[PDB]
RNA sequence: GACGCAUAAAGAUGAGACGCGUUUUAGAGCUAGAAAUAGCAAGUUAAAAUAAGGCUAGUCCGUUAUCAACUUGAAAAAGUGGCACCGAGUCGGUGCUU
DNA sequence: CTAATCGCCAGCGTCTCATCTAATTGCGTCAGC
DNA sequence: GCTCTGGCGATTAG
């Protein structure tokens, strides 16, 4: 007996079929186990498996990072307390305790209920003097009197905890930048640097610069309007750098210095001055103007007598808010009394009371209040403010996302420099506080673990706790920046032990250029066939036409080389379009940088180069590059080092160094490069050298050279296709096992992926898994593995009237797999099947094995939102001591699996034990506690005298079978899902597909009237379809109300055309599809869903255990338990 | 079938940081009143938590992938279910055979 | 003191750095013959 | 040669 397997792979399904030799599906008699009353089930060999798609590991990553940002921040404050503790032991020895316990309710506090002062009068006075924290910060910055230590700590902690962003490097001075009339100093500097009496346009001032946007479309208009220049730099060649930075890196005018090379504000300025000193300013005022623009974009109050602009801006905002509020209140009271209580007392709307106490944002408040004041009188200023987002604003909003940290730090400095006079400790350890504020872990060091994390790579120099003060004396920076890169680069395919070489490297470029050049097929009149060049000619031509220029075309090789002879016009070439795809770029760059010849041509020096290009590829910071290059300082001049350290390379190659240079034969003593250079009159390239038996370069690879999951998990692609592939691999294995341990003859695969290599990998995996019997001479193909496109099956489907609709049932996966197998087997035989009646019989079969994979749930504990306190038993505590009846908490957890527990429980007024049997919900949070010791766990839950052996665990999608062939799957401890299929006969499906798509052609225009005539003489199929649906829904669905609503809805619309009627009959199958109930739409009526919330009807049913294929089964009669 | 150079649109993993949002508490409400109530005044901020927690005690870990039942085995992992013919409402009927 | 109904709710925006994959073009190779 | 779908708080009725 010989058979064949057909498969169809997807993201949420897989379909399998087995055909013997005539496109016929066999049938067999399998046996069942358990305490039931069955012994044999007759099953057909075709079906599908259904699961739910996997998901990427990105979201989890984000959560992890967020965690790491709350562990460090809480430390950032604790350090500060360590510096204040002793001093704070003298003023109030309970300040920190109250700050810690402020969250608890009034009764759980073991101290006073006022955090700061411990009094009522002092607290009220403090809140009255400083309405906000910004008043306190500005007062501490600007005043000169002795303050209280508590206020200093509060201000410092508020600045340390919220510390701005780190996107700008350098120094920023708000005092010298808030004055935006500096442009006159720019004009006078421009006049003094270039004496030609420049002209300018009067009318453009600081405010016009303020309104300018980052988009160059408005920037060009601003620059042409502000000054009509006299030269290229005047128009836009220089002012762009002054306004924002020299973003272009190409010469706009020769007069800048020589060319244009400056960039924006980063760590490059300290070297970019080398561009200007050679051509000695506007470059100093450019920074001031750019800083002025970028700082006045966010700050309104310019500095006159204050060193704190941010606090002044916030105070001004607060005062304007108060004034606008009182004016609006008075006017609204005077002109529209009826709306008053609607806007200032109701929290359920978007009024002012819903803006402060409710949950509305600025946009909703403005959109709700604009029409209210639109029809009023005396609302011009408020209306114009509402269009600029300045009406009744708050201090802490989203717009604060663009505050640099260099602002915050500035204020901190001031707050110390005064109060250090009265407190010696502040002067003693000011630098500690600054370092606490402005310390960040570099992105190339990562976590600071001690070998217990699978994410870290850091290497230490000693053994001691790591703090911001002794960071650079415990951790190692070069050894960490090296491992940050060495843990991601590829290995050499030929030898899986060596690291690859950087893409730009002298050895690698030599290999590439010689490999390309050695196969030149030059032809001449005298020599009719393409010969191969000799070693000395290559050695001459490489330096003649490669070490002097980087780019060479065909003309250069045809003319320049043959100048010594007369055959320059008689040599023709082939295999090159117009140039060579190789160059000695690194050689030319090092020649320009070093300006020396012998150091590059000498072989003995190449080792040094092998490091000079290595570091320039690994590191990215200037400091570490300089530290590594310090070793070779004496080799070149200081100017040479300064110009060299500005060169950066990226990328990596694919061939290591041990293979290109370092391995040689024992009978020749030459390396691959040597042979490729001087093979002789007949030359061979890398591919011919490596795959050669005359020299011992083959066996070296063989002597230089595993579970399934760890090999699957290394493919490239989305995890969904990986899940599908892993399922298919096991489906094939079980199918092989079932039918007598005889391997198939063909396997036909078809992929279907959406957002020609994954198919080649799956085919490789299956072929390597199947072909094991290895011959001894050379290689045997016991089985084949065919690959098929998706067009052929679709054409065979749409040509012979084998239509399909996906809304009826889940039977189309198996039919697709069967058709794939049939078409492939037929097609690989001739180098359109026969007896189509067999195909129709197979596709009209009522028995197909559809199984849904059972799974235990994983994920988050419960819903992420925190709910207000209320008296209920569904609230989950947030910490252990926070009782949800006083602080709120989470609700609606997620269950992992359920358990069938049978035992006694006290009940009734008599307080007596009664036998009971119920399900239970073991949440994700409680899984470990149950699995560690179940008996105690569910004895503390209420039950007692529990039988140990009768406990059964039921994952999601467990299958129960009830009376009259009614199947329900399980979804939770208190909900069920439908589990049956509808097997509609083929003729109804064929008619129903043709009725739809009525207005659009399906084939030739001359062969379409027959389909119409068919639909008019078979119009009366709709009643039969409705009767079929009604009978099925009466037998297995039990949805009488929805069914008799659907019946009336259909009966009311019998006069509509056929197209709409059929297109809406298609919509009615949502009532009978398995899975979760869903709401569908008829013509105009809407039908709501019916959900099964009672799970007590499956405790007397039969529990079915199923295999992945679905043919092996186990049945348990639950009526005998108890 | 696989390997080394010449290409412009998407993804897939890991690291370092900002700005909001939500819960509880603090910021003394007044007057007419027997009562349920009514009239007025105020509103912009701060503290703590941000998966319950763990031991290996780190300025570290805790939402990805894997998962029918029974027998052996801590785990790794290994094993367990007859064949032909006629038919078709979720699979039946007949004949050999352990 | 439980079973059939109808209805409402679910955390979200942004910035820097590094390493891998891959479909088609033309280049010359092996695998084989 | 060449190859979306479970939880939760209300309603009236057996």
């Amino acid at each position: 007996k010989k058979y064949s397997i057909g498969l169809d792979i997807g993201t949420n399904s897989v379909g399998w079929a087995v055909i013997t030799d005539e496109y016929k599906v066999p049938s067999k008699k399998f046996k069942v186990l358990g305490n039931t009353d069955r012994h044999s089930i007759k099953k057909n060999l075709i079906g599908a498996l259904l699961f739910d798609s996997g998901e990427t590991a990105e979201a989890t990553r984000l959560k992890r990072t967020a965690r790491r940002r709350y562990t460090r921040r809480k430390n950032r404050i604790c350090y500060l307390q360590e510096i204040f503790s002793n001093e704070m032991a003298k003023v109030d020895d309970s300040f920190f305790h109250r700050l810690e316990e402020s969250f608890l309710v009034e009764e759980d506090k073991k101290h006073e209920r006022h955090p700061i002062f411990g009094n009522i009068v002092d607290e009220v006075a403090y809140h009255e003097k400083y309405p906000t924290i910004y008043h306190l910060r500005k007062k501490l910055v600007d005043s000169t009197d002795k303050a209280d230590l508590r206020l200093i700590y509060l201000a410092l902690a508020h600045m340390i905890k919220f510390r701005g962003h780190f996107l700008i490097e350098g120094d920023l001075n708000p005092d010298n930048s808030d004055v935006d009339k500096l442009f006159i100093q720019l004009v006078q500097t421009y006049n003094q640097l270039f004496e030609e009496n420049p002209i300018n346009a009067s009318g453009v001032d600081a405010k016009a610069i303020l309104s300018a946007r980052l988009s160059k479309s408005r920037r060009l208009e601003n620059l042409i309007a502000q000054l009509p220049g006299e030269k290229k730099n005047g128009l836009f060649g220089n002012l762009i750098a002054l306004s924002l930075g020299l973003t272009p890196n190409f010469k706009s005018n020769f007069d800048l210095a020589e060319d244009a090379k400056l960039q924006l504000s980063k760590d490059t300025y300290d070297d970019d001055l080398d561009n200007l000193l050679a051509q000695i300013d506007l470059f100093l005022a450019a920074k001031n103007l750019s800083d002025a623009i970028l700082l006045s974009d966010i700050l309104r109050v310019n500095t006159e007598i204050t060193k704190a602009p941010l606090s002044a801006s916030m105070i001004k905002r607060y005062d304007e808010h108060h004034q606008d509020l009182t004016l609006l209140k008075a006017l609204v009271r005077q002109q529209l009394p009826e709306k008053y209580k609607e806007i200032f007392f109701d929290q359920s709307k978007n009024g002012y009371a819903g803006y402060i106490d409710g949950g509305a944002s600025q946009e909703e408040f403005y959109k709700f209040i604009k029409p209210i004041l639109e029809k009023m009188d005396g609302t011009e200023e408020l209306l114009v403010k509402l269009n600029r987002e300045d009406l009744l604003r708050k201090q802490r909003t989203f717009d604060n996302g663009s505050i640099p940290h260099q602002i915050h730090l500035g204020e901190l400095h001031a707050i110390l420099r005064r109060q250090e006079d009265f407190y010696p400790f502040l002067k003693d350890n000011r630098e500690k506080i600054e370092k606490i504020l402005t310390f960040r872990i570099p992105y190339y060091v990562g976590p600071l673990a001690r070998g217990n994390s699978r994410f870290a790579w850091m290497t230490r120099k000693s053994e001691e706790t790591i703090t911001p003060w002794n960071f650079e004396e415990v951790v190692d920076k070069g050894a960490s920046a090296q491992s940050f890169i060495e843990r991601m680069t590829n290995f050499d395919k030929n030898l899986p032990n060596e690291k690859v070489l950087p893409k730009h490297s002298l050895l690698y470029e030599y290999f590439t250029v010689y490999n390309e050049l050695t196969k030149v097929k030059y032809v001449t009149e005298g020599m009719r066939k393409p010969a191969f060049l000799s070693g000395e000619q290559k050695k001459a031509i490489v330096d003649l036409l490669f070490k002097t220029n980087r780019k060479v075309t065909v003309k250069q090789l045809k003319e320049d080389y043959f100048k010594k002879i007369e055959c320059f016009d008689s040599v023709e070439i082939s295999g090159v379009e117009d140039r060579f795809n190789a160059s000695l770029g690194t050689y030319h760059d090092l020649l320009k940088i070093i300006k020396d010849k012998d150091f590059l041509d000498n072989e003995e020096n190449e080792d040094i180069l092998e490091d000079i290009v290595l570091t320039l590829t690994l590191f990215e910071d200037r400091e570490m590059i300089e530290e590594r290059l310090k070793t070779y300082a004496h080799l070149f001049d200081d100017k040479v080092m300064k110009q060299l350290k500005r060169r950066r390379y990226t990328g990596w190659g694919r061939l290591s160094r041990k293979l290109i240079n370092g391995i040689r034969d024992k009978q020749s003593g030459k390396t691959i490069l040597d042979f490729l250079k001087s093979d002789g009159f007949a030359n061979r390239n890398f591919m011919q050298l490596i795959h050669d038996d005359s020299l011992t370069f083959k066996e070296d690879i063989q002597k230089a050279q595993d579970s399934l999951h760890e090999h699957i998990a290394n493919l490239a692609g989305s995890p969904a296709i990986k899940k599908g592939i892993l399922q298919t691999v096991k489906v094939v294995d079980e199918l092989v096992k079932v039918m007598g341990r005889h391997k198939p003859e063909n396997i036909v695969i078809e992929m279907a992926r959406e957002n020609r290599q994954i198919t080649k990998h799956v085919a490789q995996i299956l072929d390597s898994r199947m072909n094991t019997k290895y011959d001894e001479n050379d290689k045997i193909r016991e089985v084949k593995v065919i690959t098929l496109k998706s067009k052929l099956v679709s054409d065979f489907r749409k040509d012979f009237q084998f239509y399909k609709v996906r809304e009826i049932n889940n039977y189309h996966h198996a039919h697709d797999a069967y058709l794939n197998a049939v078409v492939g087997t037929a097609l690989i035989k001739k180098y359109k099947g026969r007896d189509f009646a067999t195909v129709r019989k197979v596709l009209s079969m009522p028995q197909v094995n559809i199984v849904k994979k059972t799974e235990v749930q994983t994920g988050g504990f419960s819903k992420e939102s925190i709910l207000p306190k209320r008296n209920s038993d569904k609230l989950i505590a947030r910490k252990k001591d926070w009782d949800p009846k006083k602080y709120g908490g989470f609700d609606s957890p997620t269950v992992a699996y359920s358990v069938l527990v049978v035992a006694k429980v006290e009940k009734g007024k008599s307080k007596k034990l009664k036998s009971v049997k119920e399900l239970l919900g073991i949440t994700i949070m409680e899984r470990s506690s149950f699995e560690k010791n179940p008996i105690d766990f569910l004895e503390a839950k209420g039950y007692k005298e529990v039988k140990k052996d009768l406990i059964i665990k039921l994952p999601k999608y467990s299958l129960f079978e009830l009376e009259n062939g009614r199947k329900r799957m399980l979804a939770s401890a208190g909900e069920l899902q439908k589990g049956n299929e509808l097997a509609l006969p083929s003729k109804y499906v064929n008619f129903l597909y043709l009725a739809s798509h009525y207005e659009k052609l399906k084939g030739s225009p001359e062969d379409n009237e027959q389909k119409q005539l068919f639909v008019e003489q078979h119009k009366h199929y709709l009643d039969e379809i409705i009767e079929q649906i009604s009978e099925f829904s009466k037998r297995v669905i039990l949805a009488d109300a929805n069914l008799d609503k659907v019946l009336s809805a259909y009966n009311k619309h019998r006069d509509k055309p056929i197209r709409e009627q059929a297109e809406n009959i298609i919509h009615l199958f949502t009532l009978t599809n398995l899975g979760a109930p869903a709401a569908f739409k008829y013509f105009d009526t809407t039908i709501d869903r019916k959900r099964y919330t009672s799970t007590k009807e499956v405790l007397d049913a039969t529990l079915i255990h199923q295999s992945i294929t679905g043919l092996y089964e186990t049945r348990i009669d639950l009526s005998q338990l108890g």
